[PDB]
């Protein structure tokens, strides 16, 4: 092969100081300052950046390599998480789109915009399992489904790449964070994991081999043990299941400061020992902490490891820069050198439309008591709570190169819908929460929350008299954007009680009350379903968030969200989830007893199940029809349902597929779900759905980590949530 | 052997109906009307009987064996778990004695006692690991901690077996719930586990292994799925562990109805697929559920078990009647006819005295501002709470034959300490709950909770009043026993709010609040730490609980006993155990920092860490001393300290030693318990503490379950509780 001659070839001339060098990756800051960081890429001692954005910042960088002895290009990378300079919904927002296509046009446009600044890589997706609403990166991900997250994992990683990884509109994605990140004990960021490999092997892994299938270039390493071993250590993980198991041919990439955080996990008494660690499970390249660059030089001198180990890994690097293009035209992201300059931030080379309609789709009607929306645009409306004028929130946590002056918040979305139509009445309401402590860790690093000096309750005085001289009431509460984020665990599900103190306060208006939630978790929101008038679950929904909101609330979009992620009564319940085992007495709703897995203090099962989401029409679903009682080994059934738009208001929801296997050599869940299909309709219209099984859909991994089909009975479900479904049964032979 | 020879021989004149009979366990209920199940016994279709507890119950049930072929005697059991008619602690209360003498003496007088009263055999001890407060059933372990429980459990198996199991004041004790049963995932009653097998060896499995290596005569096999595979049908668990690794000689007993309970796992399509799972796992005796002696004969007929499988079950049984003395003579736990008469629960058959001082041990003292404790008897002193003048909450879940009325409650306590001297004003203050749905599902079977009718506001006015012209409240408050129970899952930590509502206003009397705490788990007390004078954990104390709880309140006894489980901050922080892994990024308690493994919204750490317990005195250690600084393989290290009682009271406190191995193959713990000593000193009294530690304390499991020390450096940590601690280090060569 061309490739395997032209890296051969060229480190045939390298040093190994020149070979370590391409493994360092490192950004512009404290532990790095600009110029020191120069002169190390000028001396081949800098493989990658990160954190630099812009071509003309970029452009300067690749300058340098001109000045080194073998100029070899650099590869730039960022969190390009959910947008670039247009900010989609978070992950969890584009999931509950329940549309391949709505989530992969994110990702390309997010490539696109990437590309067009200069940036080669995203550490993107975010593909980690999450059970537990408590950890902050929630957000991140898609939910808690393997089937939903492995197909999404798989459509954001082809989006990102496109047809060619040389392409001028294409960024490689490094998935992340492997494995097992979102598991994390009691839900604090970077704790223990501990799992068993049947569920490891059916639930968690998944995602990372549908990114590694999809040709994902990269994978960023997590910084969690797993039963014991950070993964930055994990010879198993790293080098025996994602290269020899998985045929991972790509690059490994330790997230930040990991190879060094050796020594707090106990795996190392020193840095030269967790280098060792690090290079020969199977970590090709050293995020920030220069271990890497110190420690290589002396282990292989000293025959601690052995060439080969920098050779793996430097050989990887190479192989990413060569599938960029890099080798081709190191100035390929970068234009033509007398190209004139341009706004970074210029309105031209935003995407507002796409991001609009994205936005859309992710939106989650919870509540509409006496069909209050769609609103009419008339009257006098209330716009009260901390989020209502929030820029910052809207775009969410890892906004990326998201400007926050550029988004449109509920409260200008509204302002946009209605025009002269009606009076928009504004009042805060609430900080975003009533705890100094938690106010000054949020505006620890940035002034990210505005506190009113006002006092709580004259905060509490204008907001009633608002809400008095309206018709109604739109409630923008929630979480902001640093409350879900690395590192930001929360106790309490609960809507922060400052904003809650708000609600009940607001009640006494007697006002109709809408809730515009924002957050980045599912919320225990039991108060609000009982006493709310409405409920629509907005997640941070972006750049153009604001008018997407509007859209829904005004009737230009019929609600077609769903949620990916079970929404629990109160954080003593943690986890729920809706693919849970069975156990040996379970609830049984027509027979109630004292002796069963259950909680008494509190009514049991999640507040809003997996799949749950409302709509402005009704749909009914016609009997399930399976083709055949019995399925031959590697023969395909099939499962018909007809869909209808039973109501008035043409729109979408998710025909919903669920397998049970109900006898099994493991305990298999009550439901995992294994198709579903998106379907817009005008009322009165009708289509029948057709899903298709084979023997893959039937696998599990068993007691042994055989992957098998048993034949038996299996039970189809279909429906439009994992709660309200009609079963049939066939069995396989 | 004579006993191999004697079951031999036994069974070689036995059908296999005889040999099946054998196996069913049963108890007279619904299930099990008395006069079909004697009739059963006079057919030999029964193997042993559990929950018939009296003397005069249990001959007549023996005396119908009579009218079988083959004359084989029935085995009786019950649930001694903390005391027959004699109720001690708690075993979570009895393990915060520190003291395994205690512990010893609690468990021989509960098998005096249930010997006494004909049984031969206790469902005890249970010895499962709680790391999750919610469960219903961490009252019945004794904490979070492997080397504590195993330790207890060791201490249980030999007080109650004694040096003979012939003798009629010796029991078999059936260990319990073999395994795991204590990681239920959101603490639910018999939800699934899952766990690595590097966690379940080092963590979890040993406090079993303990109990087998005791002489334990029997194993009570668990309920829950262990990584997808039920314990009862778990072959792996019950064979290649238990009887092939461990060498198990002794009987396997299911847990009740767990052999049906196989098709609601979805492990058995049927009855009898799921017969042959648990009987070819290894599970020798059916509870309730009959499905042996239904199923078995036609598995056998059909070829699809093998005979072996119902002699081995079989033989089991006959050497646990062998062992227990029942081929010898079968009343030898139940007198002769003529013998005089008594009545079962006549006071001459208690052991109160035991039952006080046992009960003095666990109380632990978690706050005492300004010395506001010990009380002096004089002046008026207000008894206020749901609990003050509870008989059925002081003896606990799983009380056994423990008769309320026997029972002394802290009020009474308070009365029989303070005589003449002082003036005891008592009010009930709220109910237990004010929510009637938690109420009735608390009286649901009998009536165990007294529901005031009056009023809420009524009560506090009430208490508000008592409370206003006493010198002080003692607030007896915390769970009734039904919510610390099996089934009995709490979503919420804090004490009930009816309760906290009655001690906000208490607080606002301005009166000196000492709370009494009666629960059966961990409770969240952030309020009660802020705002309480004095808070006394007293569990459930048993028969004599009021009276030890006096006996530490005016001062008689100073407080000794300290937790085995971390009090968490919330539910909201659950799990929180005081052997955590570090992480990558542990909390910098010098340099707190934001990128930590914490939660934003609360405190972090638990509120009372493992091994925390205050005294009416103060303590002082001398700096930790090590025998040398290397350690050779098979040699011992010594680690000495000089304990003082630098106070002016006789008191007793606890010195624990921790081990740490900060660099290994796996991620170990930041500290694990590897010694402690109870130690009780006058005022001014010093002595030394030596611990001996060698190869044996510093082994671990390895990813690969290699059970080695490596060589490296360890540090020793010495402390009055797993936070306050001093440390050294040593290298093991
Ligand atoms: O920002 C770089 C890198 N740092 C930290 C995060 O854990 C990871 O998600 C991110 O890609
Ligand atoms: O009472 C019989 C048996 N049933 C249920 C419990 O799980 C166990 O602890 C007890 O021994
Ligand atoms: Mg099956
Ligand atoms: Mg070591």
């Amino acid at each position: 092969t061309d490739k395997e001659r032209f890296i051969a070839s060229l480190m045939a001339r390298m040093s190994n100081a020149e070979k370590i060098g391409q493994l360092r990756l490192v950004s512009v800051g404290a532990d790095h300052p600009k110029e020191a960081l120069m002169a190390d890429i000028r001396a081949g001692k800098v493989g990658a950046i990160f954190n630099t954005v812009t071509r003309p910042d970029i452009r300067a960088m690749q300058d340098q390599v001109r000045h080194s002895r073998l100029k070899i290009p650099l590869f730039h990378a960022y969190d390009v998480a959910h947008g670039h300079r247009t900010i989609f919904p978070i992950s969890l927002g584009l999931a509950a789109s329940w549309d391949p296509e709505v989530v992969a046009r994110s990702a390309r446009i997010s490539a696109l915009e990437a590309s067009a600044d200069g940036l080669d890589m995203s550490f993107s997706p975010m593909v980690d399992i999450t059970r537990d609403a408590r950890w902050g990166r929630v957000s991140e991900g898609f939910g808690e489904d393997t089937y939903l997250t492995s197909l999404l994992s798989g459509v954001m990683v082809r989006a990102y790449q496109g047809s060619n990884l040389a392409a001028p509109d294409s960024i490689m994605a490094a998935v992340k964070h492997f494995a097992l990140y979102g598991a994390a004990e009691g839900g604090r960021d970077y704790n223990t994991v501990d799992m068993s490999l049947p569920r490891m092997f059916q639930d968690y892994l998944p995602p990372y081999k549908a990114a590694v299938d999809a040709g994902a270039g990269a994978v960023m390493v997590s910084l969690n043990t797993i039963n014991g071993v950070p993964a930055t250590a994990n010879r198993w993980l790293l080098t025996d299941l994602l290269r020899q198991q998985w045929g991972f041919k790509g690059l490994t990439i330790s997230d930040h400061g990991a190879v060094k955080e050796l020594i707090k996990h106990g795996l190392a008494g020193n840095e030269r020992d967790a280098t060792r660690l690090a290079i020969q499970a199977g970590v090709d390249m050293n995020m920030n902490d220069d271990l890497y660059s110190t420690w290589l030089p002396k282990l292989l001198a000293a025959g601690e490891i052995d060439q080969a180990d920098i050779d793996r890994a430097c050989r990887d690097v190479l192989a990413a820069k060569y599938d960029l293009g890099l080798f081709a035209d190191p100035y390929r992201r970068l234009g033509k050198p007398d190209d004139p300059p341009f706004d970074t931030n210029a309105e031209s080379r935003l995407h507002r439309q796409a991001a609009r309609e994205v936005a859309r789709e992710g939106l989650v009607l919870l509540k509409n008591r006496d069909g209050l929306l769609p609103l009419k645009k008339q009257g006098r409306i209330a716009v009260i709570g901390p989020l209502a004028k929030s820029q910052r929130d809207v775009i969410g946590s890892w906004s990326a190169a998201g400007v926050p002056r550029q988004a449109v918040t509920v409260y200008q979305g509204l302002a946009n819908a209605v025009g002269e139509r009606a009076t928009l009445l504004y009042a805060k309401g609430a900080n975003v929460s009533g705890d100094q402590a938690i106010l000054d860790y949020l505006n620890s690093y940035n002034p990210e929350v505005e506190v009113d000096p006002r006092s709580a309750e004259a905060m509490l005085e204008e907001a009633l008299r608002t809400a008095r001289d309206a018709d109604l009431v739109v409630a923008v509460v929630g979480e902001s954007q640093g409350m879900a984020h690395e590192a930001s665990s929360r106790t309490d599900l609960r809507i922060p009680a400052s904003q809650r103190r708000l609600l009940k306060a607001l009640k006494a208006t007697g006002k109709p009350l809408v809730l515009v939630l924002m957050n980045g978790r599912p919320l225990s929101l039991g108060w609000e379903q009982e006493n709310a008038d409405a409920i629509l679950e907005t997640w941070f929904s972006g750049t153009e968030g604001g008018n997407a909101i509007a859209d829904v609330l005004f009737g230009e979009h019929n609600p077609s969200g769903k949620l990916t992620m079970s929404f629990p009564r109160s954080v003593g319940q943690v986890p729920v989830y809706y693919n849970h085992l069975n156990t040996g007495r379970p609830m049984d709703h027509d027979n109630p007893g004292k002796y069963t897995s259950r909680y008494f203090d509190e009514a049991n099962g999640p507040l809003y199940p997996f799949g749950y989401g409302l709509s402005y029409t009704e749909f009914s679903l016609s009997p399930l029809r399976l083709s055949s009682e019995r399925l031959a080994r590697g023969a395909t059934l099939e499962a018909r349902v007809t869909l209808s738009n039973s109501g008035k208001r043409a729109g979408a929801t998710v025909v919903q597929l669920y397998l049970q296997d109900p006898v099994a050599s493991l305990s298999r869940p009550v439901k995992e779900l294994r198709g579903f299909r998106k379907v817009m309709l005008e009322p009165g219209e009708s289509r029948e759905i057709v899903f298709r099984l084979g023997e893959a859909d039937l696998k599990f991994y068993d007691s042994q980590l055989r992957h098998t089909a048993e034949p038996g009975e299996f039970k189809v479900f279909v429906g439009l949530d994992s709660a309200q479904t009609e079963s049939r049964s066939f069995t396989l032979l």
